[PDB]
């Protein structure tokens, strides 16, 4: 459907936990941490209280992009908003609709594709926490935004995708016609360029033109550096049909070293033409 | 000097991949006529293009395009078994579509814009050797009513080279003050770049020109780009600046000192370029 | 506070001086050269005459972005538009309003967040001059732009902010409510990603959406590379209140090695909670 107007106050538990291999992740339920962390979804105007527990043995933080938070929810050591080993703390994120200011100018709303990550593990910029996997997607919708059938997050962290061993995807499945949403976050040291075979989107808030008067470049390829976040919705297979549609960083060595995955768009019968496993 | 019409024609073209001097490989429209960059494809939103392809090399090659509609059988990857074995032939079909209102009430963007095609199998199964070797080219898909330029020039930053040329060898392009000049800019390889033109500027959007007083697109003369990025614009040569040898270059400092520079030689109506002196 | 319609003829002297430590800077009076250079503001339509003088022992130039200049003001040795040691030149920049061409298309105005820099020190592309400090900002306003209470310029020159040593800011101060203009320039070899805590803006010309029909992405983070320039206006603390709000390049080793600084937003009473 469509996103309603917001303004609810939401509460959720979140945990930072150690995972295998010196990795670390956020999770909504203890023992269910993951990398990327859980996807947060808000309608503009919602407030979200994150009751947060650090189950690790090193201080950790929650720092969000793009949303409204006071300095006590910055999630940084420099204003003592980190969480000590064993400690707990409520982080609050607010968001707002757009509107006219009394000064006659237009105040942008919070709507968009954002992300949260650690800011204190290893360095005062979270270089270790981010590298171990403390990051996840936040989506803030505007009233009237079209809603997807599925959302998939794709995170270029250094030379990996979602901290996975090279050459292991992830793959994402869908049926021709599905309204599929991608969240694309970049973290760490390197720039990249994100490409999707067979698909394309508009380079604006939503990845869809708002109608025939929207001048945004339509693209299938985008450069991004650390902490960028963007998102788009595609119709699976539109104009192209089913198949295993590669997506990859297009920096050539990066695709050859395993920053590749498969958008597996299936016919209505669940098969993928020409896909040999 | 007119306007792109509505599309819908079924077009067909022969294209070859052939070796060139120095281990370079290029696309062509006629045998022994390959160029780096390869030849420019122009479609109008709605055209279907059939590329009757021929590999004239000893090694496999493929043809993968950005942005245009193609089924999985015209992917041009080994993974999808759509490459060309040596001495072989294959018809690649690219389709395009106009914008329109979907059933769900949303708006489908049309295929129009500045795109490109490259190899996907030489060297690695991502075309890393093929792209290095020069197997890349521009595709312009126009929307009904897009202004057409007096000339189109293509500028490809392939790694540390421009159009696989030697350093400090341009290329240079000429125009006359007031010409509507179209630039296609494509990037390939490992490195990010920043493309700058002295004397000129454009809007960062689909066409490179604002649509009217309401278009918020930023106006820029410098643009960060990366591998497989492609954008395009039309400028008016000499606009508010006049004739002269207008340099263009990548703006990463080391890249411009190594020779990623060229000239936009804009001439007065009589043919003179003030102060030019190679 | 709105910008007026342009069209004045303005004049300015500019000097290129050595500074401490093999650095070089532009300045509006002798012995007043700064890194980054002095902020030049113009309205769409203005012409600006820069009487430039090179007080250095090596040739220097002055090249601009985005503005209208003839080839004689290009500011490169290629056109012999460089200034030899001790010498003087007048560089002339012009600007235009938007409006429709005879051929029917829309011509964009000059308004934007631009900059100027050397083109001949060290190499024929100013690599040594830029590395040395020879860059500064230029803002050009469109009639009706809203004006700001303060403009701050932030230049990522390779691994430094404004050629400063690592971990030495700079910091900027405001008061909750203040309407602040940031100018962001990048020079050198590297790409960066600029990021501000607690604040966000629109990725368009002005930094703010024109109204509900602007589709520009709203962001708090932007990739950029050498000779990119952009700007934006924020309402300090808007929706977030006071505090020492960090900015930095978000490339992890850059923030770790000192490409960081603070945006100090004060309560009306002067104080910064938590600082
Ligand atoms: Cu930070
Ligand atoms: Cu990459
Ligand atoms: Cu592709
Ligand atoms: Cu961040
Ligand atoms: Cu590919
Ligand atoms: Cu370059
Ligand atoms: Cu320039
Ligand atoms: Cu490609
Ligand atoms: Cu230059
Ligand atoms: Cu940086
Ligand atoms: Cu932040
Ligand atoms: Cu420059």
């Amino acid at each position: 459907g469509a996103a309603p107007a917001g303004g609810e106050v939401r509460r959720v538990t979140m945990y930072a936990e150690r995972l295998a291999g010196g990795q670390m992740g956020y999770g909504l339920e203890k023992g269910k941490a993951s990398i990327p962390g859980p996807l947060i979804e808000l309608n503009e105007g919602d407030t979200l209280h994150v009751e947060f527990e650090n189950t690790m043995d090193v201080p950790v933080s929650l720092h969000v992009h793009g949303l409204d938070y006071e300095i006590s929810s910055d999630g940084t050591k420099q204003n003592k908003s980190h969480v000590e080993p064993g400690g707990t703390r409520t982080y609050t994120w607010r968001t707002h609709e757009p509107g006219r200011r009394a000064d006659g100018t237009w105040r942008a709303g919070s709507a968009g594709y954002w992300h949260y990550h650690d800011h204190v593990v290893g360095t005062e910029h979270g270089t270790g926490g981010i590298r171990n996997g403390l990051y996840g997607p936040v989506i803030v919708r505007r009233k009237g935004d079209v809603l997807p059938d599925a959302t998939h997050t794709i995170v270029f962290n250094d030379g990996t995708i979602n901290n996975r061993p090279a050459h292991t995807g992830p793959n994402f499945e869908a049926t021709v016609g599905d309204r599929v949403e991608i969240v694309m976050i970049t973290h760490g040291e390197y720039y990249h360029t994100f490409h999707m075979h067979g698909h394309h989107w508009a380079d604006n808030r939503t990845g869809m033109l708002t109608g025939p008067d929207d001048p945004s470049q339509v693209i299938d390829n985008k450069i991004c550096g650390p902490a960028n976040s963007f998102g788009f919705q595609i119709i699976a297979g539109e104009g192209v049909g089913a198949g295993a549609w590669m997506y990859h960083c297009h920096v050539q060595s990066h695709s050859d070293m395993g920053m590749v995955g498969l958008f597996l768009v299936k016919k209505p019968d669940g098969t993928i033409p020409g896909y040999d496993p």
